[PDB]
């Protein structure tokens, strides 16, 4: 029997699902949540052996250990141990579409564990084993005897071993199959791995036991009063003296309690549940749970004799909160949420899909520290501890079924098929039964990218039926189907309609007001953070803030799915699709996070932090108006820091305590500001600082900022009179300019400044030349394969237009001598195949002061695709340690992604000026720069620039950051103009029109000089 | 057209139908009936089964049908006759004028039933007028009510033909047998004969 | 595998359900509803033998007729031929309530049919067998070969025998279980056959 090829069979002998248990035999321990003697981890070293197929597994293995087996850690993904390659496929199934069949060649991991059990366990009650995560299906044997089977890689599979075990030494044998019929339901956009990847354990329950419990909180009109209802079920002989006591604690204070014998109310003609009972506990002025104030209580469920003897106790944390959609708004505790979310897979660059607390905690804190308040379990129920952490630190969670059939044709091929309803239902039901008591979980989701089938409808109703406390959403088939309480599209744009057939993605603002539509809209995915991305992020926020029913969304996504590999000399590097011989593959498309796999942030994180700020500011004269977007807490750990500077030079500064009630306002008037008579721009910057530490942040933490330009005093003063007057020396091939120790040289054949010297030091390795292209961003590439070309992608368009290959054609080059200067005038034509793409016209004006002033005017053919940038570039001979500038920063910032950055005086190590995106592209840009200083060089004007040891060409030819090599000297890219980077999606052009270089005529000017 | 699902003997009645583990088996009993009979014009209403209390399985299956075949109303009497798994108030044995206020699953008078606050559905009895033996007394009363109230749209009498079986005596003569006649026990004796006609189709 | 005690298994290898087909190869006949050559009845005389439990059934049966069997009409209810007794219970299940388990003593009707098929059937196309109603669960074998399993006493259970059939003489062996996990969903107020 090939059960792994029968969606009709998803388990055998498996126990029913339930909420997390520990069988504590001491109430006190349960209360304190101390560890339970009844719950043992079998995590650690296990025996493992790999086979190409299950038929290759040796019968002996069941009775005895294979000498050839190795000793490995569990949990783990075998690919992480090197047994076989991890595969990175997106939509396309990693195996042949032939449901419910799987390949004959099906990697099989045979696991085994030798262990002991004490008689105690054995002499009375129940001994069961729990496999938190097994990928994708598996058979289990104990002491040579087969126990059962299980499917669904993302939920615990449980079996009773009571009758398999013997005092002392026991042996587990787990035959784990890489693929199965459950795989047709596990087509998520991630690495395809396998193994015993989540905890293994053993739990002891008494014969008379708590088999299930449901915790509910209902409130009065103003939440000033609550009723906690606890439904408790038992297994065991039914007896009159049996009782249940449910007690509620706030810290060490017991706030409520109730006890009762089993026997629920009459429910139908045949009676009620004699094995159940419901406790109702009244709670006055309960402390409510939210992500802003994760207040929790402890619920302790005791199963005991009337007369006092405790049989066992189970327990959980409880968050009193109400989730509800009313009049088109998702409310929490009666207030409308504004979701600052992120999608997050369970990914680890070293361990793969194994999740540890450390990592979890870390993810949580960065998210909180970055203004996120919610997370989506893309696209499967997560490791148990995750929910507990969310409960405690405070995050809103979308709990999602492990059901993704994206590779099908059409997408709802299985979900619309009744024959698959059973396997699907279990993916939904068991999730619910497991996580229904976590307050963090506020919405249930039916899975992902599985089209829309009758099955979804059934399942949707099932949930609503069993747990009315939470809304249910699902994006499949159009995002606004009958199977979802929220309009939850992926990648719908703010203002821009994408009217695909059957499943259009309307402008989010238009979507809300479609006739008959009334639901709230929360994007299940938006702002694809792939590489140099997140352009247009603020646009979403502004809309979320203006329209009440736009209650936010979940960014796609949290961390890059990169895996660490090693080179010939044991140095580690970041790998993506195909880097393991895996094919077909989807290359870098598994890398779309705000942070790198090691959790180091991408520059975009900051953009996200800013836009998601919880405090809003307006300036009027010297009064700042602070508005609070907190729904529940007052600004009780916040201070306002302000500062005024003139061109980077600090004039004044102060700090003000924030005292803003949620949704409230606070006006802050600044002291008269000092008056400088000195020319330039005064800038005001404000930062909200958290004086004290929290469980998720260090004291001094900065949570919000904003900047404004105050007065400006135009410099009317005249530069100082120059003693010298530079000299020009002509030759047929060049024009040379000389002033003191400085000289410039311009090639007459090419029309460029080809050399500059300080003293006798040349300053350039490559001539200063115009630049209209960039090493393409992932967003510029979109899908566009080389086997498969997408003609509408930017890169493709640029490529086809010859942008990357046009050659400069000199139209003119001349020299004039001024009163106080030499003037070089040039003109070039950029053509491709007889087409004039661009025209550049310049003048170089060097005066007796040694300042070279470059004025540039370009023309762009209206019928050529809008160029990536309009600037100049050159390779400097020099390599300096720092880069100092007067403009936006300090981090990388692009035109459509620069709100977070601040204008000021920045000074970093050269290296911070490069963004080590794993898939290399244009990066490190800084906008709104008025002054840039490198080594003895200094540039002035109003531009954007980048500077690194890497040319655009290298960047463009290398696909892995580890393969980059510093070139001689430093490449400088100075732009008068730079195209937006986009990112509404990473597979169609996404740069908004306002950020495209379509004006046709461009002008800029810079002053190059020394210091 | 009614799904093959009846869990009458459970305690409480919805013990299985409300358990997700039984959703799969149950699902097939409905889905498969629909796939088979859906082109039949005579079938005008789908039933989720009989006497299985009211469980979440019912709701999901209810929805599966609505979704798959919107051409026909779906009914189910279990758990009260007016739950969320039924488009028609379809009680068994509710009386005309007399209320029988059973706990949890009362059988209101049908006329009163229709007008309960917020109730708007049509009401058609899945079973009424138990024709067991010398019976059918008060039949007219239903008819008068069905005729006067628009939303009282009729019902299905219980039931058509006596479930008696032929047995032969020593002298090989036949005779109608019922519960217990075959050594069968426990048994419900004459309870299997509630028809308007005898087993051989001769009318009562 | 005691598939009849696992509500997780309600069939094995069963084809998908669908409306009544006849596979006509002529439009006029389909229109007029005439009988169709592609659809053939196996009702008639079959061979039968009664056992008290699935375990009492001998393997011989799979390969060959059981001398002890009788020739009976099909379709039929074995309680009507005297093999065992019909049961009349209303609410209380006819078996002990302990889902998904059934009694160890569980009456088994071993049915069999020797028959032939047109060669052309063998040649090309698909040949499936359709059982309109089997109470309550059954295992099916063709020419010794195990074909599949089915539950739900009131809907047709269909199997492809394209691969099991053979030139001329074929033998079907149907092992039918009185009780099954299906019985828990079949508690209707009527005779239990
Ligand atoms: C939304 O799309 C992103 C694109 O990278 C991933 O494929 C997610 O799984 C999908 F739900
Ligand atoms: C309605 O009750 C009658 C009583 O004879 C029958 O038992 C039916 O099966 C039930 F639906
Ligand atoms: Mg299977
Ligand atoms: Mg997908
Ligand atoms: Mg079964
Ligand atoms: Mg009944
Ligand atoms: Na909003
Ligand atoms: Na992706
Ligand atoms: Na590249
Ligand atoms: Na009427
Ligand atoms: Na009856």
């Amino acid at each position: 029997r090939r059960d792994w090829e029968n969606p009709g069979v998803t388990q055998l002998n498996r126990l029913a699902a339930h909420p997390p248990f520990a069988s504590w035999r001491n109430s006190e321990e349960a209360r304190t949540d101390r560890p339970s003697q009844q719950l043992r981890s079998l995590n650690g070293e296990w025996r493992f052996a790999w086979f190409p197929a299950p038929e290759a597994v040796p019968e002996s293995w069941l009775e005895c250990d294979l000498p050839e087996a190795d000793t490995v850690v569990v949990p783990s993904n075998w690919q992480m141990h090197g047994y076989d390659a991890p595969i990175y496929t997106n939509v396309t199934y990693p195996i042949t579409v032939n449901p419910p069949f799987v390949p004959t060649e099906n990697p099989t991991g045979c696991y085994s564990l030798t262990f002991n059990v004490d008689e105690s366990w054995l002499q009375e009650g129940q001994t069961r084993i729990i496999f938190d995560g097994v990928n994708s299906a598996f058979h289990l044997w104990c002491n040579g005897r087969w126990v059962g089977y299980g499917q669904d890689s993302r939920l615990p599979s449980e079996f009773d071993l009571s009758a398999f075990l013997r005092a002392g030494e026991n042996r587990l044998a787990v035959m784990v199959l890489r693929w199965s019929d459950g795989s047709y339901l596990e087509d998520q956009d991630m690495w395809r791995m396998s193994g015993i990847f989540r905890d293994v354990s053993l739990l002891h329950k008494p014969t008379t036991q708590i088999s299930d419990f449901h915790v509910a909180t209902r409130f009065n009109d103003d939440f000033s009063r609550a009723v906690l209802e606890a439904e408790v079920q038992m297994c065991g002989e039914l007896r009159d003296y049996l009782r249940v006591t449910v007690s509620l604690w706030q810290g060490e204070t017991q706030v409520a309690s109730g006890t009762a014998p089993f026997g629920g109310e009459i429910i139908d003609e045949r009676g009620g549940y004699a094995d159940r009972v419901t406790l109702r506990l009244n709670v006055e002025n309960p402390k409510l749970w939210s992500a802003e104030i994760p207040n929790l209580y402890r619920a302790v469920v005791e199963l005991h004799t009337a007369d006092g003897t405790l049989i066992e106790a189970e327990a959980c944390d409880v968050g009193f909160r109400e989730v509800r959609i009313e009049n088109g708004l998702l409310l929490l505790n009666g207030k409308p949420l504004l979701i600052r979310g992120v999608n997050r897979h369970e990914h680890h660059p070293l361990h793969g899909q194994v999740m540890d607390e450390q990592t979890m905690v870390q993810d949580i804190l960065l998210m909180k520290q970055n203004n996120f308040n919610a997370v989506r379990c893309s696209h499967y129920p997560n490791h148990p501890l995750w929910y507990t952490l969310c409960d405690r630190y405070g995050l809103y969670v979308v709990d999602e079924a492990n059901i993704e059939t994206h590779g099908m044709v059409p997408m709802n091929r299985l979900t619309d098929d009744p024959r698959w309803l059973p396997a699907m239902s279990e993916r939904v039901t068991r999730m619910v039964q497991r996580d229904r008591n976590h307050p963090s979980v506020i919405i249930w989701s039916l899975g992902n990218e599985s089209g829309h089938g009758a099955n979804h409808d059934a399942l949707y109703r099932w949930i609503k039926s069993v747990d009315p406390s939470r809304p249910v959403q699902y994006e499949g088939g159009g995002a606004d189907t009958t199977a979802t309480d929220i309009i939850c599209p992926m990648y719908a744009r703010v203002d821009e309609d994408q009217p695909f057939p059957a499943v259009p993605k309307w402008s989010i603002k238009k979507w809300l007001s479609l006739p008959g539509e009334t639901r709230p809209l929360i994007l299940c995915e938006y702002a694809h953070a792939m590489g140099n991305s997140l352009g247009g992020f603020a646009k979403y926020w502004q809309a979320f803030r203006q329209y009440p029913r736009l209650q936010g969304g979940f960014v796609w996504d949290w961390v890059d799915q990169s895996l660490i590999k090693y080179d010939e000399n044991g140095n580690p590097w970041s790998a993506y699709g195909g880097d393991f011989g895996d094919t077909p593959n989807d290359r870098q498309f598994c890398m779309n996070g705000l942070v790198f796999a090691d959790r180091t942030p991408h520059p975009a994180l900051t953009e996200a932090k800013h836009q998601q700020q919880f405090f809003q500011f307006r300036l009027s004269g010297q009064t700042i108006e602070v508005t609070s977007e907190y729904l529940f807490r007052h600004s009780d750990n916040e201070l306002l820091h302000w500062m005024v500077a003139l061109d980077g030079k600090p004039l004044a500064s102060g700090e003000v305590p924030l005292d803003v009630a949620p949704q409230g306002k606070q006006l802050i008037e600044l002291p008269e500001l000092p008056q400088p008579e000195s020319a330039g721009q005064l800038w005001l910057t404000v930062r909200v600082v958290q004086p004290n530490a929290t469980a998720w942040s260090e004291a001094g933490h900065i949570s919000a900022w904003q900047q404004w330009r105050l007065a400006e005093n135009l410099s009317v003063t005249l530069p100082a009179a120059s003693h010298a007057i530079p000299h020009l020396t002509t030759s047929e091939m060049d024009f040379c300019i000389e002033l003191g120790n400085k000289r410039w040289q311009f090639n007459r054949q090419s029309g460029f400044l080809s050399q500059m010297w300080i003293g006798d030091k040349k300053q350039l390795l490559t001539p200063l030349r115009d630049q209209f292209t960039r090493a393409p961003l992932d967003n510029d590439i979109g899908v566009s394969e080389a086997t498969r070309i997408d003609p509408n992608a930017w890169v493709e368009r640029w490529k086809a237009a010859g942008h990357y290959q046009a050659e400069a054609a000199l139209l003119q080059c001349t020299a004039d001598t001024l009163a106080d200067a030499v003037l070089i005038t040039t003109a070039h034509a950029w053509q491709h195949q007889g087409k004039t793409l661009f025209i550049s016209r310049k003048t170089y004006r060097i005066d007796g002061s040694g300042q070279m002033a470059i004025t540039v005017d370009v023309e762009v053919a209206s019928d050529t695709p809008h160029p990536a940038r309009i600037g100049l570039n050159c390779q400097l001979a020099q390599v300096a340690e720092r880069v100092n500038w007067l403009g936006l920063g300090p981090q990388e910032n692009y035109p459509d992604r620069l709100t977070a950055a601040c204008f000021d005086r920045w000074d970093l190590p050269l290296s911070d000026m490069y963004t080590p995106y794993v898939f290399p592209s244009e990066n490190g840009l800084r906008c709104g720069t008025r002054e840039l200083n490198y080594g003895p060089h200094q540039w002035r004007g109003d531009f954007q620039f980048n500077i690194s040891r890497y040319s655009q060409q290298q960047l463009m030819e290398t696909s892995h950051r580890h393969l980059l090599h510093a070139e001689e000297g430093t490449w400088l890219n100075i732009d008068g103009f730079h195209m937006g980077i986009g990112g509404d999606d990473s597979w169609s052009p996404s740069v908004s029109a306002e950020f495209q270089l379509s004006a046709g005529r461009y002008h800029y000017q810079l002053v190059w000089c020394q210091k």
